[PDB]
């Protein structure tokens, strides 16, 4: 009620404190319980490997330093006096762009507790960095990975762990991403050892199934489709050339500007993945029904009837040859 | 007149002031009313689902520990002096990357009132997430907030308000946007609980609809074209197999290099939309005159009549069934 | 020339200087006149509707709690004194993000006169929006402006003028904008009225007019020549049904791929513009041109006078009615 | 050796010193005397129509408030100490986003000298603009400068000089340019007059001249090739009508292609350049060689004689009138 | 553990502690040894040649002010009192953009021990520049190098050495390159001399073979199956001219359309590489087919039998000159 006495606790409380020294340092390890609530999850960019991830990250511990008596409230600070207290040096071992949020104040919170209790939070957008296997792309899935380390101090100075058990992270469940979905989260809490010794760790994995509608639709129909065009020519009589030579080249024309323009359109990712096994695949079928209409045409003059066997024997085999095709495409990616 | 009066007056206010206590620290709710007067808004992007947002964002609140007597004018002091006083931790609850701008000075207004009223304004360039539910673009109608909120006190610390009702927000009649056309905002006031307590919070919210113009005179007309031109090889004699072949092909040709170079036009959007399934009917109309004509060249060697029967069928058919897939698809989307 | 004494003097200038106090608080507004030297004009964005500008931006006023005696020169004084000087709050309304250079020093000149005048320059890079009507692209002329507005102080307080009249702004025919030419530039000086009160307001307004032979040869060209080729279809004799089909689908081929890189490379304006009409003009030319001939094909062999008279007949209309398209598009546009 | 007494001896210089005014004020002007090593040039970008340059910067002056006596040695001092000095306000004129590199410390060197002589030294990565006259791109020749000036200070206040003569700017031959060679490089001292006065001005220019045999591999080579498929068409029998016509309209379908795709990749500059130029006359070629064969195959039923004879004339004309285009071409532009 | 006790420690070897002076100053050189903990290599970019570097950096010196005894542990403090000592002005030689990162707070370590030895910990995300030599891409082997100098001080100010011999660098057998695979690093130190005297220099090398799995199934296959289907036209029976035509014209425009998305996919590299030598000759081999082809036509009439010899020829030729082609280029690139 009285701001001049909260003024003076305060004063007093930072009076002789000292920021370079950690709470109860040349003691027991300080305990620091993380709490994250994750707002967003921005996006995942296979081209970088990596994905934005926005959350409100919460520290919890005690410095004795800092316990007033004579006040039965909680202290919610203005964020400055962050700037003269002990925080701990979290930092996140897989990231590559992080900043946190200066609008309009700078989104930080400092609330004391009586008890000398500290919760310290900021609001942190994360960019992390997540190894892929894009083997099985579009059909893979993946799992991305926050971990958070001390920087300098280790287990003799610090400990990690998750405030409130596996509950400790929230808001998994309303992160909207339009190419994935969710399929679970989970928390670790180890220590790990490096050459200056060893350092708390904790971990918040996502394993992410990407959605494959949009490419069912727009990647693979449009390769079936060219290819049972390209199949049209078999039953066109062998006697117009130019019909045969014009439909079957056509549709190898076809065919390398839908794998052109999807390749631009895909993701630049360097290696072989299974929609370019596909598209492989249609390539060489078509290339093979332009290959034994060629044959047809040069062997129809000699004997039109073995031409006419290889041109039913076609109707027949390459629609057999593509369903098989398909039929191993599709259950060895599932 | 005097300004060494003013300044005597300035800094008896701001000696032993405490900007680490809000005003009326342990009692009532401090209570901030917010206005906005949106400049402009930028951009809106589906690809980062995001929109940015150009504003001058003016609080209100009262500060009893700033009330001067003897000066019967309002003080408009330097911006710097922000820096010394109490404001609140507002900030957007919903955005990715904001900033102040900072040329020439920092776009930032602090006025004083007798009263010790503050107004405390800043010039903000946010960068806002919207969702978007893009299964009926280009035909969609979007809804996006701007959300409003203190990060560390709590209701029983802070109260926001609109500051006006409902002309609090201004400068959205002069919002031109290229693309869309703002229908009606709205404000609200709510509060929202958390696991660390109940906080304030205001929302602005626009509904933006979509302009359609664009998107049919450069991307369904050159479509419908094509389907019209797909048809034009049914009146062609079937004899002239090189022509029809050489037309139905061509088309197939032009509708998949339309499909592409529209998709990489189009936004990356990895879920299926309204114009991706009119340009897929438009693909399968195509594929199935291309396929027709391929049934009628095989049957007419052994009855011309019914593949005459077929072909004038198939002129009769064709246009109809296109007329009803786009009156369907015309009456569901809109 | 004794540095001792010139430092005593600025000690003494700046002892019990309140930079939070405009020059005469509480009394007559301080009036500040500006004028800028443009370096050149970077670019200027359809697609973000805005352009890039550096400028040396300088204001004059006058401080009489500066005005020092007994030294008769102008003390150029370092840019860092400029941190301890009052300096108005300028901004530009319809920048989006302005920067100073700040290298090897921060780009700001500080300069003292003995009768307390102070000349502030700063070098300045700002996006400033400029919201283009481009129904008339590339034919178009757009206005784009520079905003200049106090943030916090009304005219109450300060008051802006062009310093030197017409002549404030310099560097203008040195601007060497590759795509568009400086038509002329306006000055404009006025008040605005907001719900605060009223504010100075300068403004510095261009006219640019665009470069209209890189589309000429780029854009329009390539349809025209493809239209002619589309119209050759006519000459060619009727019997042969492939070349014609060929050609006439070839033609429509072309066309669609040059709309969609043109479209591609153009920028992307959410909007229809005169080049697109421009386009669908030609395809719709060629269009009929392949319909004409499915037409005579189909009457030929009933009639084949009437289909030669058609033949004549389109000859000699399609170029007519694409001169006559061509003239009222060139009429109505320029 | 006594770090007390070289850092009692700092202090004593430091103490009393005055930043905000320059060495010798009042008096005659200070020169300063800089030198250029240039690490690297990052990038030359035509369609930003600038170029990214990293360089280590080094000014070198006489302040004889920093001279000290009884150190026979040269101090160099940590690079914080520059916040605590006079140091010229040295900027670039034409420069667009510069940066002093700042890991693991601000890149920055000061070294006091026992007569008060400082060198000053920074590595700055400076994006500077260069205009560029592409008329005759890619066989083109540029002339980027970097201006470097006093932005406060004026010729009775500080002189600039380049330290060493010619050996001043170390380090071009070094420099290596995928695209570009540089051919010279020039140093200039003068003074330019503006409305404030004269100020010192130093010129750095290099001449670059680009490398052709990737355009000529990647850009002529397929144009002059499908030239040449275009002329093949004139060999042909006249009889097989479809045969040319489709390898007519083929040949111009690869040359808008070709033409659409590069100048996808080639730079986005809005005017004529030498290789558009070149593409045109090929496509006008191409357009005149099916024009011929429209012609013939038009005039072939009235009189054959004739028509072979346009043929025989076209087969010796067009590889002639090509080759004397070409002679022009590469004349006119090397 | 008496907190007050260190304090007192801290404070007394702060106080009088000049940063501006380097440990022994007027002394001998101090010798900082240096490791390098590598986290990732986020990117290898052949555009603008550099790539993307994430490390923990960790110098190592011996400062004697900073002594400590009485307390038998190693200090580990807050960051921030790194600001308050000397530290070493270690720079990159050919970084671009260096920055270290700082969420949750500055990523720095600092520790010191009862010797006065201080270790220096930062986490650095660089991105280092590499010239590259593209001529044998994409079979290329790559050579790039961190390069590490101090700014000011000379070798008779500091001396660099690695901290564990050839081990001090960590982490490269875990780094993670989709296109590249680390053959080897090494760890050399030297000294380097520039006019202002001798610099200590550190260089960590790694040597980087590119995968080609990649672009052989996406680069060279589609080339030479396209080549081989335009051989298949020296079987078509030379009598249907259009069949043949259009095959080989078809070929040429599949030729074109897979080298331009081709060059657009591939990194921007303004010079000649090896896959432009094998698509420019498999553009050849396919130009020389057509010609061929359009050889046999024009001798057709006059001299079927030597029309015929030709084509036969063709069949035995082409396949064997392509796969000497193959052979050669396969030859000399490995
Ligand atoms: C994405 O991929 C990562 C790996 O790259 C997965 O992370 C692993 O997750 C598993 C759990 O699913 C982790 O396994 C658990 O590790 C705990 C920590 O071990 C440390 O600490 C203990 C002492 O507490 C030491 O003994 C040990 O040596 C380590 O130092 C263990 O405590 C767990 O053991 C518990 O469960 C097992 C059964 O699983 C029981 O047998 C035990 O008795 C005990 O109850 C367990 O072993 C693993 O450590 C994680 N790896 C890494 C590298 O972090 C993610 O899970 C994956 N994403 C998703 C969504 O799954
Ligand atoms: C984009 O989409 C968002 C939702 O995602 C829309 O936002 C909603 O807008 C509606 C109004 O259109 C909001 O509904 C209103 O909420 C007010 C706040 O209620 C809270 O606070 C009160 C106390 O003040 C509590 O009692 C209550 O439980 C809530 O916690 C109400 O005060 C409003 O009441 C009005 O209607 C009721 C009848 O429904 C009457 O009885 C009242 O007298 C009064 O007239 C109302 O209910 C809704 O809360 C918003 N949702 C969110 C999540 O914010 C946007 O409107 C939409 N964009 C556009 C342009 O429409
Ligand atoms: C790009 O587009 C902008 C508009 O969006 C144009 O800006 C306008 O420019 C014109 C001048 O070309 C401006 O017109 C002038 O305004 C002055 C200011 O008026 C205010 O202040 C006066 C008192 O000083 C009040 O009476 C008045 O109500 C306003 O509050 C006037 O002083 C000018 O009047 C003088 O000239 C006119 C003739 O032009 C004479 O008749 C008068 O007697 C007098 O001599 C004049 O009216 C206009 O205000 C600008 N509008 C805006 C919104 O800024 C740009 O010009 C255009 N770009 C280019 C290159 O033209
Ligand atoms: C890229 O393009 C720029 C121009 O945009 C070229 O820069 C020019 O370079 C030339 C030299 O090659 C410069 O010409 C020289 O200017 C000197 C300075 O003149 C000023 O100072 C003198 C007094 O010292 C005054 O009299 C004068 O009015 C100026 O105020 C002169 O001193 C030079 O004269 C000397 O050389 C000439 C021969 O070059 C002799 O005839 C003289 O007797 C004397 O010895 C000379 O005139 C020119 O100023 C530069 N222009 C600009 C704008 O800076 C670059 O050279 C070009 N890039 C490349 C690689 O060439
Ligand atoms: C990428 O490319 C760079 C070059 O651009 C390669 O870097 C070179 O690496 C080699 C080693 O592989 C270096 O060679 C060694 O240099 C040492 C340092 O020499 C300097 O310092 C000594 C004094 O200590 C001076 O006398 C000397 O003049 C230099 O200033 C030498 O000490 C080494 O010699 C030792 O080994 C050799 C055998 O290897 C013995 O014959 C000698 O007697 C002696 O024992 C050796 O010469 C070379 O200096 C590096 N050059 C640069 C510019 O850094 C990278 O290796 C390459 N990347 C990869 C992965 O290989
Ligand atoms: C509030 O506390 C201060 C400091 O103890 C004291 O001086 C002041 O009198 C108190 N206020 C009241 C109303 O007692
Ligand atoms: C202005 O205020 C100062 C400080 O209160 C005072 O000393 C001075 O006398 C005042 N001036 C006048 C004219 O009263
Ligand atoms: C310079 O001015 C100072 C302050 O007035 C004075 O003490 C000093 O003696 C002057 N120097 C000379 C040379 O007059
Ligand atoms: C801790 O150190 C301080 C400062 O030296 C001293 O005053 C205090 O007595 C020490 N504590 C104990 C328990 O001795
Ligand atoms: N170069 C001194 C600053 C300046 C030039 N032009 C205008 N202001
Ligand atoms: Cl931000
Ligand atoms: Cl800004
Ligand atoms: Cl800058
Ligand atoms: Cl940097
Ligand atoms: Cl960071």
């Amino acid at each position: 009620g009285n701001m001049s006495f909260v003024k003076e606790t305060v004063d007093k409380l930072l009076k002789g404190y000292d920021i370079r020294l950690r709470p109860d340092f040349g003691g027991p390890p300080v305990c620091v319980g993380m709490n994250i609530d994750i707002a967003s999850i921005d996006m995942v960019s296979e081209v970088n490997m990596d994905y934005t991830l926005t959350m409100y990250f919460q520290q919890y511990w005690r410095d004795k330093r800092l316990a007033y008596s004579g006040i039965p409230l909680n202290l919610t600070l203005d964020n400055r006096v962050a700037d003269q207290l002990w925080v701990p040096d979290t930092y996140f071992l897989n990231d590559k762009k992080s900043f946190v949020h200066g609008v309009t104040v700078k989104n930080r919170m400092i609330r004391l507790h009586p008890d000398g209790t500290v919760l310290y939070g900021l609001r942190i957008t994360t960019t992390a960095a997540c190894m892929m296997d894009l083997r099985r792309y579009p059909l893979d899935e993946q799992n991305c990975t926050l971990e958070i380390e001390s920087y300098g101090y280790t287990t003799d100075d610090i400990e990690f762990y998750w405030r409130g058990g596996d509950k400790a992270v929230t808001g998994v469940e309303r992160i909207e991403l339009p190419q994935f979905s969710i399929v679970e989260h989970r928390l670790v809490s180890r220590n790990v050892v490096f050459a200056t010794g060893a350092y708390p760790r904790l971990s918040l994995s996502f394993r992410l199934k990407r959605n494959i509608g949009y490419f069912i639709l727009q990647t693979y129909m449009p390769s079936i489709l060219i290819t049972i065009l390209s199949w049209v020519s078999f039953w066109i009589n062998y006697d117009a050339s130019a019909a045969r030579v014009a439909l079957g080249i056509t549709t190898v024309l076809t065919m390398t500007t839908i794998n052109t323009h999807l390749r631009e359109t895909l993701p630049k990712i360097p290696y072989v993945k299974a929609i370019d096994m596909y598209l492989m695949g249609c390539f060489v079928f078509v290339f093979l029904a332009l290959l034994e209409y060629a044959f047809v045409n040069y062997i129809f003059f000699s004997q039109p009837a073995r031409a006419a066997a290889i041109d039913r024997w076609s109707r027949i085999v390459f629609p057999f040859t593509f369903s098989l095709f398909n039929l191993v495409y599709w259950l060895y990616y599932v």
